[PDB]
């Protein structure tokens, strides 16, 4: 599953919005959150950041994979 970090926090982001196929972005009021065990290991989203941050769980960085737990987590509760 693909998952948002760090340069993704911006206070009311909206792209990775309409996009999803299986509506799985959830906001964390400030940024949007994506439920990586809901996410059907697409590319769309990414492609949609105008960024470039959405990366595989497994592909962000040690230091960010916090946040593959924190998006594991916000759902899994
Ligand atoms: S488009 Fe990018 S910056 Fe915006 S909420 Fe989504 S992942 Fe974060
Ligand atoms: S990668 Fe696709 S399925 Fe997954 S969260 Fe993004 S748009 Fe939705």
């Amino acid at each position: 599953a693909y998952v948002i970090t760090e340069p993704c926090i911006g206070t009311k982001c909206a792209s990775c919005v309409e996009v999803c196929p299986v509506d799985c972005i959830h906001e964390g009021e400030d940024q949007y959150y994506i439920d990586p065990d809901v996410c059907i290991d697409c590319g769309a989203c990414e492609a949609v950041c105008p960024v470039s941050a959405i990366y595989h769980e497994d592909f962000v960085p040690e230091e960010w994979k916090s946040y593959i737990q924190k998006n594991r987590d916000f759902f899994k509760k």
